[PDB]
Protein backbone atom coordinates (compact mmCIF):
# COMPACT_ATOMS: atom_id res chain seq x y z
CA UNK A 1 0.00 0.00 0.00
CA UNK A 2 3.34 2.43 0.16
CA UNK A 3 6.63 1.53 -0.41
CA UNK A 4 10.13 2.79 -0.55
CA UNK A 5 9.38 5.32 1.39
CA UNK A 6 11.77 8.26 2.80
CA UNK A 7 11.58 10.20 5.96
CA UNK A 8 12.06 13.38 7.15
CA UNK A 9 14.12 14.42 4.30
CA UNK A 10 16.35 17.42 3.86
CA UNK A 11 14.78 20.15 1.64
CA UNK A 12 16.17 20.55 -0.76
CA UNK A 13 15.28 17.55 -1.74
CA UNK A 14 16.27 15.61 -4.63
CA UNK A 15 15.28 11.92 -4.75
CA UNK A 16 15.43 8.69 -7.63
CA UNK A 17 11.97 7.45 -8.21
CA UNK A 18 11.80 3.41 -8.11
CA UNK A 19 10.11 2.39 -10.15
CA UNK A 20 8.23 3.87 -13.42
CA UNK A 21 5.21 6.26 -13.13
CA UNK A 22 2.81 4.20 -15.11
CA UNK A 23 -1.07 4.97 -14.91
CA UNK A 24 -2.41 4.11 -11.49
CA UNK A 25 0.77 4.81 -9.78
CA UNK A 26 0.59 7.27 -6.67
CA UNK A 27 2.91 9.91 -4.99
CA UNK A 28 2.05 10.32 -1.55
CA UNK A 29 3.83 13.26 0.09
CA UNK A 30 2.98 14.48 3.71
CA UNK A 31 4.53 17.31 5.20
CA UNK A 32 3.98 21.00 6.87
CA UNK A 33 3.90 24.47 5.57
CA UNK A 34 6.34 26.62 8.03
CA UNK A 35 4.87 29.74 9.53
CA UNK A 36 7.06 31.98 7.36
CA UNK A 37 6.61 30.22 3.84
CA UNK A 38 6.40 31.80 0.51
CA UNK A 39 6.19 29.03 -1.78
CA UNK A 40 7.44 25.41 -2.27
CA UNK A 41 7.56 23.14 -4.91
CA UNK A 42 7.25 19.39 -6.15
CA UNK A 43 8.84 18.93 -9.41
CA UNK A 44 8.93 15.52 -11.08
CA UNK A 45 12.00 15.15 -13.53
CA UNK A 46 13.73 13.92 -15.89
CA UNK A 47 16.99 13.45 -14.16
CA UNK A 48 18.82 15.27 -11.82
CA UNK A 49 21.21 18.08 -13.44
CA UNK A 50 21.00 21.40 -12.06
CA UNK A 51 23.27 23.53 -14.40
CA UNK A 52 21.78 22.95 -17.24
CA UNK A 53 18.57 22.35 -15.08
CA UNK A 54 16.95 19.64 -15.83
CA UNK A 55 13.33 19.15 -17.25
CA UNK A 56 10.69 19.23 -15.24
CA UNK A 57 7.25 17.34 -16.44
CA UNK A 58 5.09 18.26 -13.83
CA UNK A 59 5.89 20.93 -11.64
CA UNK A 60 3.30 21.73 -8.64
CA UNK A 61 4.52 25.10 -6.90
CA UNK A 62 1.90 25.89 -3.90
CA UNK A 63 2.69 29.73 -3.43
CA UNK A 64 1.49 31.41 -0.24
CA UNK A 65 2.04 35.79 -1.18
CA UNK A 66 -1.56 37.22 -1.44
CA UNK A 67 -4.14 35.10 -1.97
CA UNK A 68 -2.63 32.00 -2.53
CA UNK A 69 -2.44 29.97 -5.30
CA UNK A 70 -0.84 26.98 -7.18
CA UNK A 71 1.15 27.08 -10.20
CA UNK A 72 1.59 24.45 -12.38
CA UNK A 73 4.15 23.79 -15.44
CA UNK A 74 6.36 21.97 -17.42
CA UNK A 75 10.47 22.91 -17.61
CA UNK A 76 11.52 22.22 -21.19
CA UNK A 77 15.03 22.89 -22.30
CA UNK A 78 15.25 25.61 -19.49
CA UNK A 79 12.47 27.40 -20.42
CA UNK A 80 8.56 27.24 -19.02
CA UNK A 81 5.73 26.08 -20.94
CA UNK A 82 2.13 27.66 -20.04
CA UNK A 83 0.92 28.39 -16.80
CA UNK A 84 -1.91 26.44 -15.25
CA UNK A 85 -2.95 28.51 -12.45
CA UNK A 86 -5.59 27.29 -9.55
CA UNK A 87 -6.48 29.88 -7.21
CA UNK A 88 -8.36 27.75 -5.15
CA UNK A 89 -5.63 26.42 -2.77
CA UNK A 90 -5.64 23.79 0.23
CA UNK A 91 -2.59 25.18 1.42
CA UNK A 92 -2.41 27.19 4.37
CA UNK A 93 1.22 28.39 6.28
CA UNK A 94 1.41 26.45 9.89
CA UNK A 95 -0.91 23.60 8.56
CA UNK A 96 -0.16 20.28 7.88
CA UNK A 97 -1.15 18.00 4.55
CA UNK A 98 -1.16 14.67 2.48
CA UNK A 99 -0.69 15.75 -1.01
CA UNK A 100 -1.59 12.45 -3.46
CA UNK A 101 -0.68 12.57 -6.72
CA UNK A 102 -2.32 9.66 -9.25
CA UNK A 103 -0.94 9.19 -12.46
CA UNK A 104 -3.40 9.03 -15.33
CA UNK A 105 -3.26 8.11 -19.03
CA UNK A 106 -3.78 11.24 -19.65
CA UNK A 107 -3.00 13.61 -16.86
CA UNK A 108 -1.61 14.26 -13.07
CA UNK A 109 -5.11 14.09 -10.97
CA UNK A 110 -4.18 15.65 -7.55
CA UNK A 111 -5.68 15.60 -4.51
CA UNK A 112 -4.86 16.96 -0.80
CA UNK A 113 -6.01 15.42 2.03
CA UNK A 114 -8.26 13.72 0.48
CA UNK A 115 -10.32 16.37 -1.58
CA UNK A 116 -9.92 17.15 -5.23
CA UNK A 117 -7.57 20.20 -5.67
CA UNK A 118 -6.04 19.88 -9.97
CA UNK A 119 -5.89 17.95 -12.79
CA UNK A 120 -2.39 18.72 -15.28
CA UNK A 121 -2.60 16.99 -18.53
CA UNK A 122 0.69 15.13 -19.66
CA UNK A 123 3.16 17.45 -21.85
CA UNK A 124 6.08 14.66 -21.80
CA UNK A 125 5.30 10.83 -21.10
CA UNK A 126 4.96 10.48 -17.36
CA UNK A 127 6.74 7.45 -18.20
CA UNK A 128 10.44 9.26 -18.50
CA UNK A 129 10.37 10.64 -15.07
CA UNK A 130 12.67 9.56 -13.09
CA UNK A 131 13.79 12.23 -10.78
CA UNK A 132 11.69 13.95 -7.68
CA UNK A 133 12.87 16.90 -6.20
CA UNK A 134 11.13 19.43 -3.62
CA UNK A 135 12.33 22.69 -2.71
CA UNK A 136 11.65 25.99 -1.05
CA UNK A 137 9.97 26.42 2.33
CA UNK A 138 8.39 23.13 3.06
CA UNK A 139 8.34 20.34 5.72
CA UNK A 140 8.48 17.08 4.74
CA UNK A 141 7.52 14.21 6.74
CA UNK A 142 7.25 11.53 4.36
CA UNK A 143 7.46 10.40 0.88
CA UNK A 144 5.94 7.23 -0.30
CA UNK A 145 4.79 5.31 -3.89
CA UNK A 146 2.63 2.77 -4.80
CA UNK A 147 3.12 1.77 -8.24
CA UNK A 148 0.65 0.50 -10.65
O1 LIG B 1 5.65 28.76 -14.41
C1 LIG B 1 6.31 28.26 -13.26
C2 LIG B 1 7.49 29.13 -12.98
O2 LIG B 1 6.99 30.53 -12.79
C3 LIG B 1 8.05 31.48 -12.49
O3 LIG B 1 7.50 32.72 -12.12
C4 LIG B 1 6.60 33.34 -13.13
C5 LIG B 1 5.27 33.44 -12.52
O4 LIG B 1 4.75 32.20 -11.92
C6 LIG B 1 4.28 34.12 -13.35
O5 LIG B 1 2.97 33.94 -12.81
C7 LIG B 1 4.68 35.61 -13.28
O6 LIG B 1 3.80 36.35 -13.84
O7 LIG B 1 6.06 35.65 -13.98
C8 LIG B 1 7.09 34.73 -13.47
C9 LIG B 1 8.17 34.67 -14.59
O8 LIG B 1 9.00 33.52 -14.41
C10 LIG B 1 8.99 31.00 -11.36
O9 LIG B 1 10.13 31.84 -11.29
C11 LIG B 1 9.40 29.56 -11.47
O10 LIG B 1 10.16 29.14 -10.26
C12 LIG B 1 8.28 28.64 -11.76
O11 LIG B 1 7.41 28.58 -10.59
Amino acid sequence: NLQNIIYNPVIPFVGTIPDQLDPGTLIVIRGHVPSDADRFQVDLQNGSSMKPRADVAFHFNPRFKRAGCIVCNTLINEKWGREEITYDTPFKREKSFEIVIMVLKDKFQVAVNGKHTLLYGHRIGPEKIDTLGIYGKVNIHSIGFSFS
